[PDB]
């Protein structure tokens, strides 16, 4: 049938078609997830009107894309899980979200409201079990309310601190029809709204500058939400402070310029008289501001979107509250009617090229050892000679990702994605994927670690389905952190041992990808080359060392 | 060195931890190590335990719920703080839907450090307990053979349910002088409890007095161990029966007195219905139209006294242990001289339905053409299952189908998606089964969706020897397959990949693959994955229209 | 007019709400009425139920599950959106610790209006959910006889605890046609279930090796309507026992047998427990030392599985109801030909420590000189009870001194702060007490401070016509009085009024007040009180020093 020259009633639609045009009004162009009983229709409709669908492997994978597909194009992207274990499932992308401060949408189905308490089909407080995890959490009740719960949703998890935003879906919602007429419409959400700082607190902070004896800028992934790259290197590039990236901040200012002090993380944190915080939390990434990293006295300078983060742990002496990208825009503005810059020629400059100096002679030996097997450091001499400028840089595992992050630089802002503010093992191919549905006409690599990439290796087959040439580099060292013997007869398996001998790059053969298998120095060069001009994706093993570790330094990460 | 003088009078909270899970049974824990973790598990193998390093916490999670259901006692599963207690929240959910015990070990940040942003810092009791019967942090190390006690207790009596006990890092570091820690009672097995004599003869009042009677074997009776007690009840009285999903096994699957060929007819003529440990859910369609008569009557024989009456009153409320109360009502039969007759038209109806299911996918079963149906896949999978296996079923039409073409003899011998309807425990509960029994064969049989939610697992599974056979029935989709997406337009949301090498997967990890496509190769690559001393894959790709047997009525509705 | 033309096919929400909770034996409702609920109360009213508007929805909670531990069934409290469940969040909390029944109603704003900030908008399930076995929203009229028939039973059956159903004002509001609303089966008694027989002779076995044994029963047992079963277990195995706070009254606290004066030296030296519906918390000192034997044996009797063995190891479990178990207990001790012997050095040290204690506060009850101490008062204040009469105590001297003073001589006739120890029970229980058992005298003793959380709901009192007896112990501080500020020192952070005269509260309302001072006075104004037909206060201005006996320990430890 479907005859054209028959009459249809067409003046009907569903809660389905409604969420799909909602969601295409506010700007959702990416949608992950797993169909099912009963988000088929949605991830339809969602397709009728253009918006992307990506089918995963694991609802667990799925909710990080659309987390990691946020903060790349900086509006709340969709996730679409079944219900029941479906969002329970997803609970891992909203706890993560809402630690990195990232937005996104998870669009759960329920079951029928109409069979409510009698022990329904993946009947599940849905809500209950979101709700603390969430910015915003809330059950579509009746489907001509769609338009109203989307904005609401979108615009609570995209204004302010940006954070998850839960819709349930009733299936009898998802279902039910209303008059085209009859549904009132709702607004756009444009872009979030930024705010300034009082005058007095702008050149308040340009003061305690001037009077710092050994300064440091800390830029954080804040400043990359914001899209205050231009006005932070404007910044750096006037004041010429020397300046620090934080793991996921890097790009924002390019990690090749002559003021970071990246390769004096330990010193330059210790001995700062002033701290100015661009973006960036007191957390345990930047060791709390607090001793044993940092000097009892020292001085804070915190520009942050959150109030209340202000004075945390370290009280702030100049508080910066409001929009990054704005902000810096008043320091810039209030800089031009100074003539202060921070001199070319100061004892805190000399002490942070002695500390670089000293940091890359000591590395310096491992990153030439060929010797097999290989070691971290002499892996990734070859593969940062073969990352592209415009690349972008997925990072999970221990010595793995923590060495990646200083041997892979990035120029560009939002071109890394890693373990995050959570630590979080299983973000690796589901960050990749959204990578590469965001970009695709930019290189996605992933380095991971061989522990990391069986949180989600089988998101491999999602990659060679849609066609998007990831480049997944696993370091298999045999096991979590460090490689392990084998153990003797009668002996059980170490809890931290894995597969040293698994040929992880079969799984690539499995879905129609490139496999490469690397045991010395002399594969690896070509084995690199020949993945990145594979016109698919790839994977690429690479056995190390099972003692291989990072350069020693004075501090634990953690402590 | 021995010659050495050392200090032995001090014990932190990892080994405290350790000893006080071995004392209550705790035999097998699956998680993944990492920060406060490590020392747990390091501390659990010292005890004899057996620690397995699964590849995500969701499967982690789902491993654990299956051993405490296949021992009878609450297992252990150890994950990291933070991320890893919410990974873990999976199998927290599932072990409440299914009423399975489960014990939850989540490392936490250091007290000392709350508040200040800690690593992974995070609100683990809070989000944890409306999946839990018990939750609780463990403050001080002198106090964990308390908690865990308590916690294991929580979880294996009554009404089973998740536990979860939450662990600072300053708590498994801290030590406490070993002759000052306060000792913990062992917990026993989970009480029984008895129903009413008055209750015990009305029920049998009722099934004297019914002309098309019917017995639901839930699962509840498979987690009682009563097995031994229905069998003499069933066969004493001459009932018709119906076994639930993974109520299979608790009667053999071959008995004359089965009526799964006849599921809809019996449901829907029944003039009562006695559920043994069965819940009146959506497996059972509420017991309500369309699917049962609307004068049905219920004998309700469960443990938990607020799930009487839901959804369709009970006529007669038994409520207590299902093996005390089948045990009670062998004994008052005794006194009595009743069983059902052999000769009624409920017996020739339902013999009569039974046939006619038959010849429907008789066709189907012989039906050689490939691309294979699921019928002629399971004709080949089914004559090489052994009678002591352990199936697991994963999948929509491979689960369904696989449920009704794969008998089971022994009860809790199938492990399939439960009650909560969950994709992702296929290769977890495999691990889990391959622990419990490892002198037992363990079979999967999953879709090619259900396989992708664990597929990482067999690395799990060929890392510790266990030589599961996962057989993937793949057309290609989610509960269907898919023609190519053409003219430039998105491939369809349930679509996957028809021509994908799952089997590589077990090659990757020195396991054996099988790819099958034509009814030819079935056979040989069936015996080849059942005869390899070793963990195996064997992928078959179906055909993509591939259907169940049409029935009255949907199994949703 | 009835010669007009009316179509009644059609019911709202409200009156299918109304005709549930009858249907379902809910006979009284408290609360405090307003958007949206003000059609609920008026169709209740509609139906034969008693509705009775309270002053604040914390009295209001309270006197629901006082009257459902009243009458064996759940009463309801209806409250209005936002803060009446806030309000009433009390009632739950305590109704959960106590494990009583209760069904809380709450108004809700329209589902319509859900985002857009409503007048009273709130995630009422939400709030409820970690107080409440059962707590779920009502979305559409046609379901409420379903919701209303499975929130009274989860609420009644299993170990009870609070219900909470959310009614949204579209839903109060909204019609559907008579004929087509879904009728619900009526929720009948809650199930009891028996122990097993190899159990059951185990426990006479421990009594019988026993040489210290006392027997404990708890307030579990009055709510089980076990007090035939408890009277001949004692009265046949001539056993000492101790009754509960609560508890008292199963057993006639003036029965020979009873321990209560002697409640320390029996916890400390029995070498042998019997719970009978107790819970080893904080109430019973958690059955370990230092009021307990380490050694201590325990037979523990609870429906429970889950508080089994709790703090101490249980040596013999009986799970199941009371009632039930212990009349297993009667008929096995018929098979046996047991009692405990006559002459015990067990029974001569019970006999010797009552009448120490007795004669540590002869000389306060006989003292005669004013301001009063607590046991003078109690001294005319027990002469004036009847044997028939509801004891609500609330304080914490007043309470703790008149437990030991006024005796219960039938069960579930005593109310006072529970498992929870709450201040603000006081009038609510009182209102709830003269609501269910309006032919029984209801006398309510509080200190100053217990009377001033609910001291308004005495116009409840009046309005309705309850002759609530209120007698206030006033020392002019909590727990203890307190010298008068001086040199300009603020005041103490416990210190009250003792000048207050808190009996002109009664004359605000119609009932009589009456003031004492000397112990002169108390005995002719209690029984001006006792004879006023009408509710009255008795304003006692005590000692500000006045303490309770000393003892080894202190109650909280
Ligand atoms: C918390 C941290 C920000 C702390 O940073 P650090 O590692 O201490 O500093 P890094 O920037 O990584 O650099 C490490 C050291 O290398 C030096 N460094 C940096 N760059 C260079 C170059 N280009 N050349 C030579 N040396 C260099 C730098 O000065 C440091 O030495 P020094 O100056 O001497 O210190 C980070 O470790 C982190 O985010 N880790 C992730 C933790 C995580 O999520 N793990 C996954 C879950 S773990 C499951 O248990
Ligand atoms: C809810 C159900 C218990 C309903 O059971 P049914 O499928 O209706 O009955 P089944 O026992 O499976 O058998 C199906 C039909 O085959 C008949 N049948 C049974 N055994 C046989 C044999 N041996 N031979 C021939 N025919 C047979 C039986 O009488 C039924 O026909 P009739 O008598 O004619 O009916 C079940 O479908 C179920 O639990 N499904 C799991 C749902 C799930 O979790 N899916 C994954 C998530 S789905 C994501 O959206
Ligand atoms: C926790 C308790 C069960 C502990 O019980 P005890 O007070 O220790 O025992 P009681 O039965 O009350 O009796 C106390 C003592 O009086 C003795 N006693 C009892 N009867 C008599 C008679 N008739 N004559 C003489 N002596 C007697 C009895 O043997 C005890 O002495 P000895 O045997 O010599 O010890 C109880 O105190 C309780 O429930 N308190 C409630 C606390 C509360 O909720 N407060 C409100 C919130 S508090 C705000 O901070
Ligand atoms: N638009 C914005 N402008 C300024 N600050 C922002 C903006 N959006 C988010 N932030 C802040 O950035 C902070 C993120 O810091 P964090 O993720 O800890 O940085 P890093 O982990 O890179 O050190 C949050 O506290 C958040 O309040
Ligand atoms: N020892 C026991 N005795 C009796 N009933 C039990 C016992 N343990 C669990 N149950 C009950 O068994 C029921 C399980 O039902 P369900 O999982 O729905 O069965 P199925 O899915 O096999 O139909 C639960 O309601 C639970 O209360
Ligand atoms: N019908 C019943 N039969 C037996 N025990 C019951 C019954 N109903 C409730 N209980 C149990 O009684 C116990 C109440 O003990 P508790 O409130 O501590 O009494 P007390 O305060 O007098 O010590 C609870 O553990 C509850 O599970
Ligand atoms: C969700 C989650 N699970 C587990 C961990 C614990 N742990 C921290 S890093 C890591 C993997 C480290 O090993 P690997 O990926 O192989 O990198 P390597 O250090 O060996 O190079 C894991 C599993 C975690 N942080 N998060
Ligand atoms: C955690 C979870 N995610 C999604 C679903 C939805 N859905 C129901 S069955 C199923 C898989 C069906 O496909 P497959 O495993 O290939 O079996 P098939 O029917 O195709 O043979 C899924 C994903 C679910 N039930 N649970
Ligand atoms: C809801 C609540 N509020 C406060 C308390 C704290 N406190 C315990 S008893 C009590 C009052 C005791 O004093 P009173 O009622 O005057 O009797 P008294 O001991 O003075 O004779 C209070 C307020 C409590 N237990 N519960
Ligand atoms: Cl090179
Ligand atoms: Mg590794
Ligand atoms: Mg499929
Ligand atoms: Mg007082």
């Amino acid at each position: 049938f479907q005859s054209n020259a028959m009459a249809k009633s067409e003046g009907k639609v569903n809660g389905a078609t409604l969420m799909a045009r909602a969601l295409q009004q506010q700007g959702v162009q990416y949608m992950f997830g797993i169909v099912g009983f009963p988000v088929i229709p949605i991830a339809i409709a969602a397709q009728r009107e253009g918006i992307t669908y990506i089918g995963m492997r694991n609802e667990q994978s799925a909710s990080y894309a659309a987390q990691a597909a946020s903060y790349l194009t900086g509006r709340p992207q969709a996730c679409l899980v079944v219900s029941g274990p479906g969002v329970v499932h997803a609970l891992a992308g909203l706890a993560n979200a809402q630690v990195n401060c990232w937005p996104m949408l998870l669009i759960g189905g329920a079951s029928a409201i109409e069979q409510n308490g009698m022990g329904a089909f993946q009947e599940e407080r849905q809500v209950l079990l979101a709700s603390p995890l969430c910015k915003y959490a809330h059950q579509v009740e009746r489907p001509e309310r769609i338009p109203y719960y989307v904005e609401q949703a979108v615009r609570s998890a995209l204004f302010g601190r940006p954070g998850a935003a839960y819709l349930d879906m009733p299936d009898d919602v998802i279902l039910g029809e209303v008059e085209e007429a009859a549904v009132r419409p709702a607004a756009t959400v444009g872009e979030p709204p930024r705010s300034l700082a009082p005058q007095e607190n702008i050149e308040a902070a340009l003061d305690a500058l001037q009077s710092a004896k050994r300064p440091l800028v800390i830029v954080g992934k804040g400043m990359a939400w914001s899209r205050a790259e231009n006005e932070v290197r404007q910044f750096i590039e006037r004041t010429r402070l020397p300046f620090l990236a934080t793991p996921m901040g890097k790009g924002v200012m390019p990690d090749d310029h002559p003021l970071s002090v990246g390769g004096a993380r330990s010193h330059a944190l210790q001995e700062a008289d002033l701290v100015f915080l661009l973006g960036a939390r007191f957390n345990w990434i930047l060791h709390f501001g607090l001793p044993p990293r940092y000097s009892k006295d020292v001085r804070v300078i915190q520009l942050d979107l959150s109030a209340e983060e202000i004075g945390n742990n370290r009280q702030a002496e100049v508080a910066l509250v409001g929009d990054g990208k704005a902000i810096v825009g008043q320091l810039n503005q209030a800089l031009s009617s100074r003539q202060w810059f921070y001199p070319a020629e100061t004892p805190w400059r000399e002490a942070i090229a002695a500390k670089i100096a000293g940091n890359q002679a000591a590395v310096a030996p491992m990153i030439a050892d060929n010797t097999s097997p290989m070691n971290y450091y002499r892996v990734y001499r070859d593969i940062a000679a073969r990352l592209p400028r415009n690349a972008i840089i997925v990072g999970e595992g221990a010595n793995t990702m923590d060495i990646g992050r200083t041997q892979m630089p990035n120029f560009e802002p939002r071109s890394r994605l890693d373990a995050g503010s959570y630590g979080t093992m299983g973000i690796g191919l589901g960050f990749a994927v959204a990578a590469a549905a965001v970009h695709p006409g930019r290189p996605v690599i992933a380095v991971q670690g061989d522990s990391a990439f069986g949180f989600s290796g089988m998101e491999f087959e999602t990659a060679a389905r849609y066609g998007m040439p990831i480049k997944v580099i696993i370091l298999n060292n045999g096991g979590i952190g460090m490689g392990s013997p084998a153990p003797r007869d009668g002996q059980p398996g170490m809890p931290h041992a894995l597969s040293h001998d698994a040929r992880y790059e079969r799984i690539a053969e499995a879905f129609g990808g490139a496999g490469f298998y690397v045991t010395d120095s002399a594969e690896l060069g070509p084995a690199l080359d020949a993945a990145m001009a594979f016109k698919g994706p790839a994977i690429v093993n690479i056995k190390i060392a099972a003692t291989a570790d990072r350069k020693p330094q004075q501090f634990n990460w953690h402590g």
